[PDB]
């Protein structure tokens, strides 16, 4: 499986540092949160509640690797509900966070962006 | 494409620093110029010659995130010659020298060992 890059016309970029509160990695963190709603059947929205850790890595375009906490919001799913309006549970019964990893990939100058990796982790109450 | 870990028993790992010359980023080195060898087409082998940075993460196992340079030896491909025992070319018109970014998966306690992205950049002479 040699489906690499190996005579590329750039050099590599290395992941770097970067803010958690850097535009950039607060567009990263939504869609991390968007594919996990996309990706389970809760019957509430989640959305993005703390970014802990950010890396950026230059890749024809922009790869970001986040430490990313999500929490359960009060706006149930497929109402298409937009989740900037979106707040958190306050009924502890329903209250749920979660500590994820992800990557996430945008192309700004060519309106793309996708997650291919999202790592999640709901912690025992034990 | 749904093919995530979101209900994960474990804490995802972000990834941190590591000295470049730590034995497990330095087997990690090897492994990659090994898929570097194995996808390419030069009449010599290359080797690691430098890992300028180095990041680990935990993943079911360790994910080395690797900034290494790569140069051509005098040990000719297909002749069943060990790395460890290979120079670098001396003679000047077949010195030759990539800049490449890995990353390699290894789980010492199964004894599996990957190599899943690799991007390499040789300089034009100009
Ligand atoms: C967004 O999700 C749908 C997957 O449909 C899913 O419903 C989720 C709530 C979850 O339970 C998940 O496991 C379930 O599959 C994705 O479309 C699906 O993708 C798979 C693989 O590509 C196809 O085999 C399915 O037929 C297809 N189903 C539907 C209804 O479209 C979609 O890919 C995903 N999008 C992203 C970007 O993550
Ligand atoms: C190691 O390499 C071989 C690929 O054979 C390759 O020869 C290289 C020098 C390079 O030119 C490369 O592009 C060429 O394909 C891999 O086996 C091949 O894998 C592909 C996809 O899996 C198959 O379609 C080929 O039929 C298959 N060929 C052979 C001869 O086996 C092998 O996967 C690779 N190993 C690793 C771990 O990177
Ligand atoms: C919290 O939610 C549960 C289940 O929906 C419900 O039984 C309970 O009445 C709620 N409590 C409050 C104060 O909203
Ligand atoms: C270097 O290699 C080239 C091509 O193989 C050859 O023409 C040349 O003689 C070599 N020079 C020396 C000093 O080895
Ligand atoms: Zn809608
Ligand atoms: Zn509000
Ligand atoms: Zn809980
Ligand atoms: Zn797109
Ligand atoms: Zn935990
Ligand atoms: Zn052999
Ligand atoms: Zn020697
Ligand atoms: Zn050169
Ligand atoms: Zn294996
Ligand atoms: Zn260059």
């Amino acid at each position: 499986t040699c489906s690499q890059d190996l005579n590329s016309r750039v050099k590599p970029g290395f992941p770097k540092t970067i803010k958690t509160n850097d535009p950039g990695v607060l567009q990263a963190a939504r869609y991390s949160v968007e594919k996990f709603n996309n990706c389970t059947n809760d019957m509430f929205l989640f959305k993005e509640s703390r970014i802990t850790r950010a890396l950026v890595q230059i890749v024809k375009g922009l790869k970001y690797m986040l430490e990313v906490e999500i929490g359960r919001t009060t706006c149930k799913k497929n109402q298409h509900l937009r989740l900037d309006d979106c707040d958190f549970q306050t009924n502890h019964t329903l209250k749920q966070t979660l500590s994820c990893y992800s990557e996430v990939w945008v192309v700004p100058w060519l309106q793309h962006f996708e997650v291919p990796v999202l790592r999640c982790h709901h912690h025992h109450h034990h």
